């Protein structure tokens, strides 16, 4: 994968021209997105920007995510050829920071089950994990060095690990979603996927200019809590080896690990989140669904179809539940600095299954809020197996602080 | 002015004919348009739905609202003649109710300062008040029983006073903002003008389907807590003369009236709350700032140049004091049911004035986020003047019904 704080660096000192660094990517994309199927569009003509801490920096864009340069189709057939007017506020964020918006990557329809033409880089057998299907696989095949998706189940962490990339959901609104197809917003949280932590670091530093992000550097001896979140089921084999052998790598690396077990109140949490998603998706996809319900790709019409019943009463029962595992959730981060967990059930599955993978292990934290950074692990077959590194509310740059510390960790 | 209640219950009884109650709406609105200018543009082919509560109900959608069928031109040159692909999911709420989109009111740039060519419909040579000009007008001219418009200082609550129409903004986020054009995420919300404050009710109940909002009936015996916001500076004679009259009529109609000081964390929330509006319209509008800069509209133009230097550092204190301030205000409910204070600081300004009036007695409760309803209570030199009722957070229900008992009150 292509590092974004290596090339940072050597851009820095002048090793390497921001053009140079552009055309790296372009060959990179032109190299493996015939076999991977990425990009909904890559633009051949980006060229880099003179100046900013992102100059040659090449960034893919999930296609739920607006440009004003480039279609936005939400990967559904309903907005074939949209041309949103403006660029969304994070993309904006990216060229005022002297990024190239290089393409947009593959989003599932929606950013729902239905999944997309994407093909795992490690392996094309096999599902890239959605609904940020291309950002994960163009990250992963080495095509560029970052991409911008979107989180309202697990799908960024999700593809991420199946993928093998670094990845981040920032904290709930740290960045906006404005300008971002929202299918619940009281969930969708925009994600950055990388080569590793640093390079999210950095690519958060120059989005949002916040001081946290800076001079962060590995954690030292951090007090790990791991959590299997019993309440979503049992984990597939390969998902636990990959946990086991994050922990090891962690205690071999100095650091304390303790099993523990989440609150009633967290579990509850993790149980209503389908009650919050789909009710408000009804809302938010009412013209969609009412103008336009046969055209909706299949699993989603489906879902949708099956939730049109769900009352405001529910809901806002659910939301209260939701209110109180915030709560209680930051009392777990009294004791301990991160938790430890899955970042999916196992390794991708296969493409004729039909499926972007089940987002169970994933979706109580976009509810918290709290920052979730995918660290890859190992492989399986071949598949990649990574864990989720997750910090308190608001402490994103300690998640990727030892995220860093647990990628070293891993290569002892 | 037109009362969607009243339509509603001849429409049940079959008094009155949808096609009828659409056809005067039509009739209203070309018989002042030329002396109000409250539309962008008027769908004189728009017709009654065949079902649902709002069938025969006219709406107007403030201009940054999408729309599918109509342009949405935000006010701006910037996006003239630009087509949204869908309707936004407030506007769909309304469609599913059987309610008819009559057209798009004015609204200033981009919902800020700069003034639109409305005037008031009490007195053309004075402004409709902002960012809401036309909802705000076209319901005061008695054109529509129904506008939707948004606030984010003061854009609902302070037109709706000065165009001496009932009108709420909601608690926060209970209305969906998808589709509607971001200034600052943090405090955008969607509301409602109307005749009267049951006009209001029924609305809530046929776009949500919350029970809360139906069977409301006037509040007995409220106890109000009446707050002049010192901090907010010195108000117009006009204003303080309405909120007495206002308080006279609630105590002879039973109220127990309590003048209450607010605390000092909730004056620091109104203090911050420039900070946390204009850092995120920064980022909200960065597109529009970065890449058409010199075609944004005077007023917002200079506000955003004026605070380019915002940083994240002081952005978060802000939002920790708006925490702070939250937390604070809920405790002040505990001895009282609703808050009573000015809707604006005066009478409407004259258009010479080249202002659509100071949000300073509104924007503390965009932040804060409680229920805000505007109840006309009489006029001072032809131009009306209204008091602001307020509600604990997610009342909304009690907070139109002690506005209805307070318009009750007034009549004597």
């Amino acid at each position: 994968m292509i590092s974004l704080a290596d090339l940072q660096r050597r851009i820095e000192t002048g090793e390497l021209s921001p053009n140079a660094a552009i055309a790296q990517s372009h060959a990179a994309i032109e190299a493996r997105e015939k076999e991977v199927h990425a990009f909904v569009r890559h633009d051949k003509s980006a060229r880099a920007q003179a100046s900013g801490p992102l100059r040659g920096i090449a960034v893919g864009i999930k296609d739920i995510i607006d440009t004003a340069n480039m279609p936005t189709e939400m990967g559904s057939e309903i907005y074939r050829g949209w041309q949103p007017r403006s660029d969304a506020p994070v993309v904006m964020m990216l060229k005022r920071a002297g990024a190239t918006i290089i393409g947009k990557t593959t989003t599932t329809a929606f950013a729902s089950r239905d999944p997309t033409a994407t093909l795992n880089p490690h392996n094309t057998g096999h599902s890239p994990g959605g609904s940020s299907s291309g950002s994960a696989a163009a990250v992963g095949a080495g095509m560029i060095p970052l991409a911008l998706g979107t989180q309202t189940g697990g799908c960024v962490i999700r593809p991420a690990a199946y993928c093998g990339t670094a990845a981040i959901k920032p904290s709930f609104r740290m960045l906006p979603t404005v300008g971002v197809k929202c299918y619940s917003w009281a969930l969708d949280t925009v994600g950055l996927f990388g080569a590793r932590a640093e390079d999210l670091a950095r690519g958060l530093l120059a989005m949002t200019g916040r001081s946290e992000f800076s001079g962060i550097v590995p954690a030292k001896a951090p007090r790990i809590g791991v959590v299997r979140q019993e309440f979503a089921g049992a984990v597939e084999p390969a998902a636990e080896q990959g946990l086991q052998a994050a922990i090891k790598a962690a205690e071999r690396a100095g650091a304390s690990v303790q099993a523990i077990d989440l609150p009633e109140a967290v579990h509850e949490a993790w149980r209503i989140h389908p009650i919050i998603q789909d009710f408000e998706a009804h809302r938010a996809l009412a013209w969609e669904f009412s103008e336009h319900h046969d055209e909706i790709a299949p699993m989603l019409r489906a879902s949708l179809d099956a939730t049109v019943g769900l009352t405001p009463k529910e809901y806002d029962e659910a939301r209260r539940i939701g209110r109180r595992g915030r709560r209680e959730l930051g009392e777990v981060f009294e004791g301990v600095d991160v938790l430890l967990t899955y970042s999916a059930p196992g390794t991708a599955p296969a493409k004729a299954l039909a499926s972007t993978g089940d987002p169970r292990y994933n979706r109580l934290w976009t509810l918290m809020g709290n920052p979730c950074v995918n660290v890859p692990v190992l492989k399986v077959g071949g598949l990649p197996i990574g864990v989720q590194v997750i910090a308190r509310f608001g402490n994103d740059a300690h998640a990727l602080a030892t995220a860093w510390f647990l990628e070293d960790a891993l290569a002892k």
